[PDB]
Order: C-alpha cells, then sequence, then structure tokens
C-alpha cells in the first residue's frame, strides 16, 4: 500500500540538493515509508500540516528527532517545551509567549532597527562582503545575546551548541556523531548561563526567571526554558537572513520591487523563510494506531515532516519554486504549525523585517561575486558562505 522509498533526507548529496528528491516524495504518494531510518514520511503540504496540528496523535514527547525516548536516553535533558505535550507543554509555552510578546517586541523594536541600519551603513563602507558572517550572522549576533541578558565572555559557544541540537534531531550518522563528540565546552556554556545570577537584568532571560511564582513554571524549570532560547533563538534566523540575500541576489527583479515599497521587508522575509525553510524537517512519534493519507500507522512509529517540501508543494503553492515578495506566504509552515508554532517567531521576524528595511533603504544592488559555500546541517539548510558586492544607494 505505501510505497518504501531508499532517499536518505539525511545525506549530503540529498542537502546539496533537495528539491528532486522531495518532489519524488511527495509524488509517491501521501505517505511513504524511508527504509534507510525506518520511519514513516509526509512531504506534500496537506499531511504535514494535518499531523502538526493532531499533538495527541503525532506526539512530540517522545523526542522530534529521529530518537524515540521510549526506547533511547536523549542526549540532553528534555526541553521543557519542544519535547513535552499538552497539558505539561501548555504552562512553561505561555511563559515563553509572555516573555517574547508583543510588548517585548515594542519595547527592543527601536534598537533592532538602529542595530540593522548600522550594519548595512558599517557593511556599505566596505563594499565587498560576505553576506553570513559579516551580515546573517553579524547582525542577530549585535542584538539577540544582548537581549537575552548574556554576558559578553563565551558567545563564541552560541552558534555551535545551536547546531550541535540541530544535527541530534538527526539519526547517528557522521554529522551527529560529530557533533555530540566536539559538544562538551558549548554544552558547560550554554548550561552555566542559564543561571539566575547570569542573566542581565530586563532581558529575555531575567524575565523567565522572574516569571517563576506565578503556578505556571518553577524556579527549576526555568533554566532549561533560558536553554530553549539560547538553542533555538540564532542560528535560523541567521540561516533566514543569509536566505533573504542571497534570494534577493539570485532575484534582482525582487530587490528592486522592495527597493520600490520597504513596507514589503516583512513579507519578503516570511517568503524567504517558506522559499528557503531554516528548519527543514520534524519529527513527531504516534502515540495510537492511525489513518493518515489512506495509511495505518501503528503506535510507537516516527513521522518525518518535511517542512520545506510542504512549502513547495504545487498542491498548495502557485509558483512554489519562485520568491516572490508579495505573496501570500500566511499558511507556510516554516515556522511549524498549532501548539508548538514557534514560540520566538516574532524575534526572528522583527529580526528579518529590519534587516531587510535597512537594505531596502541603503543598497541599490546585491551582486554575488564569489563561490557560494552551503552550510550542511541534519535538520537546518543554509549557507555557510555567501560572498556579495553591495552597491549603495
Ligand atoms: C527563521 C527563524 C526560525 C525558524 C525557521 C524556526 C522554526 C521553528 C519551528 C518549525 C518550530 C516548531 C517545532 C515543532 O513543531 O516541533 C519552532 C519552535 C520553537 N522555536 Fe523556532 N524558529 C525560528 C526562530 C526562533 C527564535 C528566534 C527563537 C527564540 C527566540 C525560537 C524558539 C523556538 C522554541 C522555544 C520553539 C518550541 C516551541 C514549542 O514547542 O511550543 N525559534 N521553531
Ligand atoms: C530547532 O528548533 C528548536 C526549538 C526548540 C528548541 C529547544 O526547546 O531547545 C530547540 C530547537
Ligand atoms: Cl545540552
Amino acid at each position: 500500500t505505501i510505497p518504501h522509498l531508499a532517499i536518505d533526507p539525511f545525506s549530503l548529496d540529498f542537502f546539496d540538493d533537495p528539491y528532486p528528491d522531495q518532489q519524488t516524495l511527495r509524488d509517491a504518494g501521501p505517505v511513504v515509508y524511508l527504509d534507510k531510518w525506518n520511519v514513516y514520511g509526509v512531504a506534500r503540504y496537506a499531511e504535514v500540516h494535518a499531523v502538526l496540528n493532531d499533538p495527541t496523535t503525532f506526539c512530540s514527547s517522545r523526542g522530534v528527532g529521529l530518537s524515540d525516548f521510549k526506547k533511547e536516553k536523549p542526549w540532553r535533558p528534555p526541553s521543557l517545551i519542544l519535547e513535552a505535550d499538552p497539558p505539561a507543554h501548555t504552562r512553561p509555552r505561555a511563559v515563553l509567549s509572555k516573555v517574547l510578546s508583543p510588548a517585548t517586541m515594542k519595547t527592543i523594536r527601536d534598537g533592532f532597527a538602529a542595530a540593522a541600519d548600522a550594519k548595512v551603513d558599517e557593511l556599505l563602507q566596505r563594499g565587498c562582503i560576505d553576506a553570513i558572517a559579516d551580515l546573517a550572522e553579524a547582525y542577530p549576533l549585535s542584538v539577540f545575546p544582548d537581549a537575552m541578558g548574556l554576558k559578553q565572555e563565551g558567545r563564541e559557544h552560541l552558534l555551535p551548541y545551536a547546531g550541535l541540537v540541530a544535527n541530534a534531531f538527526g539519526p547517528p550518522n557522521e554529522l551527529r556523531q560529530t557533533a555530540i563528540e566536539r559538544s562538551a565546552p558549548h554544552q558547560a556554556y550554554v548550561n552555566e548561563q542559564c543561571q539566575r545570577p547570569n542573566l542581565a537584568p530586563g532581558g529575555f532571560g531575567a524575565c523567565i526567571h522572574a516569571f517563576t511564582d506565578t503556578g505556571e513554571i518553577t524556579p527549576d524549570e526555568a533554566p532549561l526554558l533560558v536553554r530553549s532560547l539560547l538553542s533555538a533563538g540564532l542560528d535560523t534566523t541567521v540561516n533566514g537572513i543569509g536566505a533573504a540575500v542571497y534570494c534577493l541576489a539570485r532575484f534582482p527583479g525582487e530587490l528592486q520591487r522592495l527597493r520600490s515599497d520597504p513596507t514589503l521587508a516583512r513579507n519578503a522575509f516570511e517568503e524567504a523563510v517558506r522559499f528557503e525553510s531554516p528548519v527543514q524537517t520534524f519529527f513527531r512519534t504516534t502515540t495510537r494506531e492511525v489513518e493518515l493519507g489512506g495509511a495505518v500507522i501503528g503506535e510507537g512509529e516516527k513521522v518525518l515532516m518535511f517542512l520545506g517540501s510542504a512549502n513547495r508543494d504545487p498542491r498548495r503553492w502557485s509558483d512554489p519554486d519562485l520568491y516572490d515578495i508579495t505573496r501570500k506566504t500566511s499558511g507556510h509552515v516554516g515556522f511549524g504549525s498549532g501548539v508548538h508554532m514557534c514560540v520566538g517567531q516574532l524575534v526572528a521576524r522583527l529580526e528579518g523585517e529590519v534587516m531587510l528595511s535597512a537594505l531596502a533603504r541603503k543598497v541599490a544592488a546585491i551582486d554575488i561575486d564569489g563561490p557560494v559555500k552551503r552550510r550542511f546541517n541534519n535538520t537546518l539548510r543554509g549557507l555557510e558562505s555567501l560572498p556579495v558586492k553591495l552597491t549603495p544607494a
């Protein structure tokens, strides 16, 4: 009934160009079986969206990577939000929602925007820059650790720790083995910064620790909730901003439209998230026998969701392989969907919007002028190097 495929969605050849294999996964059927890892797969928008929005059947508390926490010990203590189901998910989620609230975004937006404008101004003085290291990485590193309340020392551990977490969702391949081998110094830094004395007043971390008296979370849960923001709060924003710059460099007609109307900045970033989906995949585990796409999936099975493929599914999107900054992006699953939908999405969108706004106002052309290098990770898509020449407006 359900087709079996030998495609390894965690192989370097797949990461190098995933789009043809994603069509093969979509067109084989609504539900596929991936013999390489003994998991079910869904690559069309409909089933990906359905799975995301049925958390009681497709649970997260047995892990959202390949490993099933009922069979293997997690490599680190489970996230209290990502790797929890309702009802235990619910109140920690509320605390993170309030810490990263619209009111919080309003407090920090002017400073985030000034830092974006300053970065672009600085980059225009140099002309030829690496849009990853010098822009997509440098800008989030210039705002988010300070907004967390982190000290200056040790911040070089943030991106490595985040890449470790993302690689550890994958199967036990070399990317995962090597990440875990190298983990100890990054993990030691991150866990220490999660303690209350180490988070500056008013920042995201301090506000989590201040939220420990309402009956929603306890003081001993605050360090792991800070850990969630330190795990997730940087590298996908980096990849999304780098993707937007890549798209504006590859599709100059869209940079021309963005320049003509800088209010398209927010949707231009949202479209970049759909187009390049910084998080390519997440898993769920079935809690019961379930019918999905005409298939009967037993209890205790891993289901791999292809978010990036769902965001390029022609069953859902017109011209899905075109970058269109005026596209109606609502409903894309680059941030997930449902109760786990990215609690930090307002932070990522704020950073992406104000960076693209600075580019829209200050830059006339973005020309690739060197070899583009891909960054490989079991669950993240992104670039390692993006040499561009920036021409001032
Ligand atoms: C473009 C940037 C980002 C992308 C593409 C992204 C992607 C995602 C996705 C797809 C999920 C759903 C997980 C699931 O369904 O199992 C998620 C959840 C989450 N994200 Fe993000 N994210 C981004 C930025 C951020 C930022 C900036 C933060 C923190 C400031 C963050 C923190 C979290 C957390 C804590 C969760 C777990 C929420 C829950 O389980 O209820 N993310 N993210
Ligand atoms: C990749 O997205 C996430 C989301 C949450 C967490 C976490 O809660 O630690 C890590 C990565
Ligand atoms: Cl850890």
